[PDB]
C-alpha cells in the first residue's frame, strides 16, 4: 500500500514537485547549518 491517505488536494501533475530535489542538491553541498572547523 505505496500510496497512504490524503487530505488537501493533489493532482497527478503535482508530482513534478519532486523536482525540487534536484535543486535541493546544490544546498546539500552546503547548508546553513553551525559550522566549527574547517580543516
Amino acid at each position: 500500500g505505496i500510496h497512504k491517505q490524503k487530505e488537501k488536494s493533489r493532482l497527478q501533475g503535482g508530482v513534478l514537485v519532486n523536482e525540487i530535489l534536484n535543486h535541493m542538491k546544490r544546498a546539500t553541498q552546503i547548508p546553513s547549518y553551525k559550522k566549527l572547523i574547517m580543516y
